[PDB]
């Protein structure tokens, strides 16, 4: 006899268009070979509902496309959850979060940049937030016909950045006669689009000084996959046109380091790019903007994510009554923000790596699972008790 | 050739304030007036030391302590005059003192234009408009009303139609989103406190609404408020922007000073709540802390932590005023502070930094050269306030 464990477990997170929908599969294996049921992360086995939602064979959650009129967010908007059972016990999958997206309409806009003479600009993309999470920009354009892409910067002057902002360095008066326009992308739909309005830089020449003065609203903190290009902006305007270092705070102290630059990271005016992100990027960065009249500075945190992954030390073993059990769960990732343990499907209350019974019942017997979450992604593993 | 009485060292009776800003076209008069025994001396000095010279038609040090800045052609601005920290320095035989930082800006009368461009919502959401004001004139500029294309007018106080409100911070506020919100072109008018000009903005904005047909939890945007300095006695609009279907509830809490801990914010006469803005009425000190909106509805929810600081005057004082001490026995000053932040302390001696932060200063054991002035010295980002007391020998 041999409990269960997930040979395929779902993504965590599925999004799709109603007229793609979406195959979810999960596998399991056991002796005896195990059921498969799907549940609500409220605990419940889920019903087939005609048109939307059919569980098939043998893993399987699918979602058909639909027409717009059938949306329900009981069935689209939901966390799901694979359960594999057998007469040992049961594990869950880690959560799957399902998203249908009925395919609307957006438009993204550029506007007016106001900018001292000598500065540089930052022409963003304005994406409405609700379509933010699948629209992308792909380049940006000028009415002179010049296009621009995601590389390296064109004729000393102009950087798609991977933020997908168009940085442009030391603008002069020249360069109010351009006007910007952005290509945008749908991840679900695959459809891209020229932006509905067409932005401009209009440039002061000043003639008082100013120190350097940064934005009210400034990005909060990033969340970035390891081995992935990030970069962070310093947006300020001053005049003389300023200078900028970047530092990072000493982790959990006050003190702060200069960052230093080389073939991975490097610094495109004020703006640092940090190719190939290892999770040792992860931590509060500090812009420092000055010129002859004085300061300002912001602050940035980031954090470098890597895949969970857990494993129970050991995948089974056969205790004695009422001798001990130990299970340690061994985990990799960036960041942890809990570890869970639970008992065929339910939860015990132990947040703590090593789970220990001090001495087993006939009911301790069955499968036990570590999860380990942070906030966009989990990992579970299993292990299974025996009784002697 | 003369004075009576016990020579007194020099104490200021006029300090000159921390920030002067002021267009080309006006001017600045600073003024700084001290007192001592016998009768102190009045020098300005740059906030790196050396006493400053006159640049006629642009810089004027006049009677009797008085530094002035004449109005002047454009032509003429120098950055050397015109942006920069000064200090009056006050000196008679006994010691000296120097005043607070006196960070000095003129600005050049120049053209500039607020925007406000097509906000994007959810219909049932509530909306902010912005008026998009140019960082580098963002300083002395701010809006002072909303203004519609059907010739309707806004201004800060009430709710219009309890519908339309004009927040604290400037952003025009509405409520519930309907397509019929899509009619209407808004700009704002906005006025600089230096010149005292008023405009209008240079181009309009309206609502885009979409009628949405999918779900989607709360979303918050990618740039955030950074951390906010109000002074005491005014009044705060902390904004949570978010769009979601179905439109969202909104709920405010206050971290536990130092800790991981939330409390629900109690919201009543002086502190109210409008969709998802909070509005903090006669602020005071207390009311600093680290601020968090939660966001929801039946998809899943979202958060904006923001931290606001009240600010309150600096303010300085030494116990005593004056002592004597004979030789080899110690002297002791102490600096009493009021205002928010204290970031820090210092001291000086006849005008020169002594390296010491500490609210209280000893002297082991007053030697020849130890008679004189001595100064706290009490910053924060913003501002700066000073202390003397006056050690004799016996
Ligand atoms: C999913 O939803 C979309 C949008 O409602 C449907 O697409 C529309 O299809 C009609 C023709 O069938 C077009 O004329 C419209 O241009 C589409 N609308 C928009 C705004 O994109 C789509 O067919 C649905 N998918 C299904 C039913 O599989
Ligand atoms: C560049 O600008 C910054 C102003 O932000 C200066 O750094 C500050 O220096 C003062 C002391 O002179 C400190 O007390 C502040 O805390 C500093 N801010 C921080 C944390 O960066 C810096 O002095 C300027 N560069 C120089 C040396 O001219
Ligand atoms: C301060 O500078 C401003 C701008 O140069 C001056 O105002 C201008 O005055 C000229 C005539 O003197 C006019 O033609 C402009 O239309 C004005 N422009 C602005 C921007 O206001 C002002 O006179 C200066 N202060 C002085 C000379 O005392
Ligand atoms: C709409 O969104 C918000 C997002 O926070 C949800 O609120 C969460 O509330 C539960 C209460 O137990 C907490 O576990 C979460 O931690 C809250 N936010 C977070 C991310 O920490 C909520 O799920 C949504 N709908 C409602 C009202 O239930």
């Amino acid at each position: 006899q041999k409990g269960p464990v997930f040979l395929k477990e779902p993504t965590n997170r599925i999004d799709f268009s109603n007229s793609t929908g979406a195959e979810i599969e999960c596998k399991a294996s056991g002796n005896p070979m195990p059921e498969i049921i799907w549940i609500r992360s409220d605990g419940t086995a889920v019903g087939d509902v005609p048109g939307l939602r059919q569980i098939s064979s043998d893993g399987k959650l699918v979602f058909p496309p639909f027409r717009a009129e059938d949306y329900r967010q009981e069935v689209h908007a939901q966390v799901y959850a694979c359960l594999a059972r057998n007469q040992f016990g049961s594990i869950i999958s880690r959560d799957v979060h399902v998203r249908a997206v009925v395919a609307q309409y957006y438009e993204a806009d550029v506007n007016k940049e106001h900018v001292i003479r000598g500065n540089s600009a930052v022409i963003k993309c304005l994406i409405p937030s609700f379509v933010a999470d699948f629209v992308e920009v792909v380049s940006w354009h000028t009415d002179e016909e010049e296009n621009y892409f995601p590389g390296a910067e064109y004729d000393g002057k102009y950087l798609v950045l991977p933020s997908g902002e168009l940085h442009i360095r030391e603008v002069g008066p020249e360069d109010g006669y351009k006007s910007y326009q952005c290509r945008t992308k749908h991840r679900l739909t695959g459809e891209t689009r020229l932006s509905a309005t067409k932005g401009r830089l209009v440039i002061t020449e000043p003639i008082s000084s100013s120190a350097p003065r940064t934005p009210a609203l400034v990005q909060k903190p990033l969340e970035l996959m390891v081995a992935h290009t990030i970069s962070l902006l310093c947006p300020a305007q001053g005049f003389p046109a300023p200078s900028f270092r970047w530092y990072k705070f000493i982790e959990g102290t006050t003190r702060k380091q200069a960052v230093v630059l080389n073939d991975r990271v490097k610094q495109v005016s004020g703006t640092l790019i940090i190719k190939d992100a290892v999770v040792e990027d992860s931590g509060k960065y500090l812009c420092v903007v000055n010129n002859s009249v004085g300061g300002e500075s912001v602050e940035t945190v980031l954090t470098v994510t890597a895949p969970l992954s857990a494993k129970i030390d050991p995948p089974t073993q056969t205790v004695d009554f009422g001798r001990p059990a130990v299970f340690t769960c061994q985990y990799t990732g960036n960041p942890i923000k809990t570890v869970s343990w639970m008992k065929d499907g339910k939860a015990i209350g132990h947040s703590e790596s090593v789970l220990r019974i001090e001495s087993v019942k006939k009911e301790d017997k069955g499968m036990y699972q570590c999860f380990v979450r942070n906030d966009r992604e989990s990992a579970e593993a299993s292990a299974e008790l025996k009784l002697g």
